[PDB]
């Protein structure tokens, strides 16, 4: 199977002028015989710098460190200035990032602090989906822990930023992208399991890991069940119809290993109920496979299970005679969540020691 992720979008912004901007700041506060004592020219013009370079032509992990290296410098600016950093009138233009159903140019320009910091971060996230896109080629470790890093960027803008201008920074819809970014990450860590020789025969677990995957997509699709329009959802609109595919797809998958496990416990019969189920489920996921059909072969999946099916029913109808629950239990199998997300504040961490250092003399020339 062939990993399938969202491409999710970056919100663009307009050129900003911090020399210009802070030195004018100076010149209003001072007298323009007195601001310059107030002006570090070097590390005002290498932020003018980094905030470009955050926003630019840098490959993936290049353009990640710029960012957190950028919000450090905004947190530490935020710990000493707070809402008055309102007062600096620096123009912060955002646009709302460009899928389909969104605009096409729709963009704001707000003073506080909270809207840099808030449009930086949601790039931050995205970034970590791009890095994990980029290396989805190795054993999936990489892309796991980027996709993990940013459900906690997504969890994070979604808990603390509320009121914002932009549709992007709505909380149910950073809660949506973060609800993507988990399930992402688990559906790669099963993925990654079903490619170890040893552990793809641990049907007890897959199944776990499996039922987790589909109640982690079963999020995404309540979410974007509240709204029948398909040109009013959010994101893109082909997420809708896979991630319905994906929810049936693993459930299916789930009830299916749990079966492999049932037969390997001599409870045939019991194992044909959930065969029986792993079917219904693959057939509902059917209907919603459209973006997949070149990533999963639902055909050879069919057959897999039909073949399996033959064979517990025929030696057991004349050799293992035992009755075939009509509904089996569907909380037999407990779901098993393999990501740990970490908080936001630790992987920033790392970042704000050389910010807070670089940038002493900028930040007491404000003050």
């Amino acid at each position: 199977m062939k990993p399938y992720l969202f491409d999710l979008k970056l919100k663009d912004t307009e050129k900003l002028d911090w020399k210009k901007g802070l030195s004018s700041y100076l010149k209003k506060s001072y007298g323009s015989s007195q601001w310059r004592t107030f002006y570090d020219e070097k590390a005002t013009s290498e932020l003018d710098h980094l905030r470009n370079n955050a926003n630019g032509e840098l490959a993936p992990s290049s353009l990640s460190e710029q960012n957190l290296k950028y919000y450090s410098f905004l947190e530490h600016l935020y710990f000493r200035l707070g809402s008055k950093g309102s007062r600096l009138k620096m123009d912060f233009t955002w646009y709302d990032a460009e899928y389909s159903s969104a605009q096409k140019g729709l963009k704001y320009t707000q003073h506080t602090l909270a809207f840099e910091k808030s449009c930086t971060l949601f790039n931050i996230a995205v970034i970590f989906t791009q890095i994990a896109r980029e290396n989805i080629n190795e054993d999936y470790k990489n892309s796991i822990a980027n996709l993990t890093k940013a459900f906690s960027c997504f969890e994070y803008l979604s808990e603390n930023f509320l009121n914002s201008p932009s549709v992007d920074l709505q909380s149910e819809n950073t809660r949506f992208l973060a609800n993507i970014c988990h399930a992402e990450a688990q559906e790669l860590f099963v993925l990654k399991l079903l490619n170890d020789q040893i552990s793809s025969k641990q049907y007890t677990l897959i199944s776990k890991l499996s039922r987790a995957t589909c109640n982690l997509f079963q999020k995404c699709h309540d979410f974007m069940k509240e709204i029948d329009d398909d040109v009013a959802i959010y994101g893109e609109p082909k997420w809708k119809t896979t991630v319905t595919c994906k929810l049936h797809f693993y459930k299916s998958l789930s009830a299916y290993y749990h079966g492999l496990h049932l037969e390997e416990e001599n409870r045939v019969g019991e194992a044909i109920a959930f065969l029986d189920f792993s079917m219904q489920q693959l057939i509902s996921s059917l209907p919603f496979k459209t973006w997949l059909v070149e990533f999963i072969d639902f055909d050879g999946f069919k057959e897999t299970l039909e073949k399996k099916q033959k064979e517990l029913i025929k030696d057991n109808d004349f050799i293992y005679h035992e009755s075939v629950p009509a509904v089996v239990q569907v909380d037999s199998i407990k779901a098993l969540d393999a990501i740990k997300s970490p908080t936001w504040e630790k992987i920033l961490e790392p970042y704000m020691q050389d910010v807070a250092n670089k940038y002493d003399s900028l930040y007491r020339g404000i003050i």
